[PDB]
């Protein structure tokens, strides 16, 4: 599923660093009752960033495992060489995966065009639907509206995580690909109006922490009741900005901890604990959500 | 050591998109010959985004036999995970490099006490001398004047190589660094600006087709001859922006062979070959650098 | 009236500089025939910068006198001078004006109380309707949702045109002020999707030379049939785009005077005639459009 | 003339927001007293944008008579209309002013071409010097090297302050233009940067209140000793940056009430008073530079 509210889902560790297979569980458990469309497993939020290829197999096997059919999971899958990301792709293929999300590549500042060749060639060597992840701030570099739209002509590129929080895009990319090329907000602030302009969804991180009323808003944005989903966006916002007041996923890490749905909220680094002034922020948005 | 011009120098490869020896070998001579200060080995514009860690020590240690002591090199080894960093690092550990060129986190945008704490940890476990580098064009980080300040109290931090072409930085670090902190210019095109404000040398992408010019202009500058160093400037600015043209490296590889420094311009994936226009734009620079 | 197309009038001018009021009255009728709201005389489109106190007087009275009460006229009121604003304004009480344009102050740069007091003042030294105009890009101050909720309460104070671009500002006003304050774009190429967001129509560059495509685009986005509007907004958008291609309103005027609304397309210094290469752009807009 | 040290002065105000004549009258004599090298009388700082043209020449003419041949005056003499500029400017003819210091037009946002043209005019009715005002935060224009170079061709465009806070324009100006073009700073945390870049001076806020040391820091800079300048700098940096903590000249004419230097603070709307939490980091940035 690529619709709706979907989980950019926490890997929770224990005190020393190592995937908790028991507070993964409880994540899961609490996905499948709370209406969540899909799980992306080893995203940005899960730290993509810091765990090594074996362990990121691992956490997405263990979270099929886990979710047992109940809910489609989705791989995080980018790399900044295109072999790279060929090869770890090819790891996934008839894992059980439904999909990846494949991040543009980070540091090395490639052209549009080797954009297009970048994507062009994963989409290429695997059966799997893709799903586009553009997000400037953590990459350095901007996949324009154009070169989403040659790329939605590839048959297993299926949609884009759209990630800028700029709500132009959303047209600009709508009126390039067809109808059933999937538009997702990657930006929890912005996602709500991201879906009155079109789009279909969001790969949020405050769902982590608030999956019923997230997917209960992205239904109603669906349905064409954005006054109403508005009301429930509104109870939100808080933590759609305080979720990232240090740097995410450290806020939402603590947050699922105070709720009880982590054993801990250790990191890796360069991810830092909590501070104490974060704590009290995200604390404060929490309540005003109605989840403390 | 850390002085003067150093050169990011390219890797240059064979159609195959691996390392050509014999190519590799010209550019270490014509940076001996040249008076080239030092060598980065497998930094950004050596392709560090795009090679595997063995082929990335393969280079640097092929690099280093070449040169044959005749001059210093430092490797590129950045990791955007600690414990991962802090492996990487380990690996050249008696190998003969004089330095690392470490790289920010890229992608996750840790925060400047989490900065702190990653670079502390990889000085901590190798007695090798470490250069900060920092590029938030890439990274999505901007390590601060007062993370560096606290950093350069680190036994064996000893430099930055600051790309953010942003020259307030040089005087707001040098005043919290002690005399012996070296400054060092990651962006060609403001360097010789960099040096008249306090600045020791520059990490430059041109040098690597003006090895001659570079490193005079360098040592004019260290000696205060800043109108005479300006003129040498003026003559290579349009290589110093056109060699961005198209993403770096993909510039300056081009400029390398049709200079006959190596025998081609192959690059890997996402890196694309040089457009008509931009080789057009290049080879103009290079007419009026009086290369060609 | 402030909900529709309203258009951001030039200020046609012989080839003396000289308001021409054939050319106005012109202009005046094809708005009058076209179906458009309201018209903004002396806004930032009708030169309000560079036509004295005198002048602005006299072409805001010779479009209420040309108008002749077919459609309402809106008067371009900006200060940067809390007092200096509250003067001219007094100026246009009882002149049958339906209400001003004022802008955030320009160039000094006042906090987010200062415009408070600003607006306030102005309000409260007048009967007349005051529309606020955001347009950071060319007044260096940005002001921000939060002070528009404060505004709101003042009686007098009835809508906001928000020339940003940036569409988070929508729902951000909406929801802190009452449903009947009026959200207008600024921005043309952004504006279908300002009111797909929730706004209520557009004070628009475009408007000058796509009257009764605006219009029924506003008409059909303020009955919920975006599709429609879509249609004819992607035939617009290079207008939306190239009538900015020089400074507005160069383009505009230029236009103007190739669809023989206006006899000349002279302009004011620091205003430039068209470059060429300007008007093969505009031109190829218009023919976009279908006006060619 | 236009070297070294020039104060960009304050209009002190009584109650009512006209000039105080004591107050201005102890300010030149502090100048006069502290080694200040000019006066720029009625810029930006002095309110420019709130006094209309009357109370501007007034100013102007008062500050003149008070200087009594002490110290060269330079008026603020912008206008975003070019027949305007050149009305306004010819006002001073034959004054005793030494030079007009001419902005950008603000808002109206011409092309590079336009700016030419606007100032080429302006110097063309007119045997005052003029020094040319880049401040592309408060104008939304941005007067390119490019263009500096072609105007400083003209006989009595003499110079420019350069208030961006990018140091790298000091040398694309300087090598477009001649020896005696004047290049002049005009943000106070990057002056002594500027001027080691081969800057001549600053058109300084923070003059206003220590004049002694930035007289001082200015000839230690223009005599080649940095260093030493770099410490009558560091003792003004929070100075340099609080000075801007709210809208200038809210916080440097707060400075001044508490130094003794001016009868009262007041300034015209939309300039606000000093919240309380600005006077106390302006005071602890007084403390600090030992003013207080
Ligand atoms: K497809
Ligand atoms: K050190
Ligand atoms: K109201
Ligand atoms: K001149």
């Amino acid at each position: 599923m690529f619709t709706g509210s979907i989980v950019a889902i926490v890997t929770p560790m224990d005190e020393k660093g190592n995937v908790c297979r028991a507070s993964l569980k409880k994540l899961i458990d609490y996905h499948v009752a709370s209406g969540t469309s899909a799980i992306v497993s080893v995203g940005t939020t899960g730290e993509w960033a810091t765990l090594n290829h074996d362990e990121h197999a691992d956490v997405v096997m263990m979270t099929l495992d886990l979710a047992d059919g109940r809910i489609p999971v989705i791989a995080g899958t980018g790399a900044n060489a295109t072999a790279e990301a060929i090869s770890l792709t090819q790891r996934f293929n008839d894992s059980g995966i439904v999909g990846c999300l494949t991040v543009t590549p980070y540091y090395n500042r490639p052209s549009q065009e080797g954009l297009y060749q970048h994507f062009k060639a994963i989409a290429e060597h695997t059966d799997l639907p893709q799903i586009l992840y553009n997000v400037p701030s953590r990459t350095g570099c901007d996949l324009l509206p154009e070169t989403v739209g040659r790329l939605a002509k590839v048959k297993n590129i299926i949609g884009i995580k759209e990630a800028t929080g700029n709500l132009t895009r959303v047209n600009q990319i709508k009126e390039l690909v067809s109808d059933d090329f999937v538009l997702l907000s990657g930006d929890d602030a912005s996602a709500l109006d991201f879906m009155q302009l079109g789009g279909h969804g969001v790969i949020s991180v405050t769902a982590n922490v608030a999956a019923r009323d997230m997917a209960q808003m992205c239904k109603l944005a669906a349905e064409g009741h954005f006054a109403e989903a508005r009301v429930i966006n509104q109870r939100l916002m808080p933590l759609h900005n305080k979720l990232f007041v240090e740097p995410n996923p450290i806020p939402v890490k603590w947050a699922c901890k105070e709720l009880g749905l982590v054993a801990t909220d250790t990191l890796r680094l360069p991810m830092t604990p909590i501070t104490d002034s974060g704590r009290e922020t995200v604390r404060a948005a929490l309540k005003h959500a109605g989840l403390l």
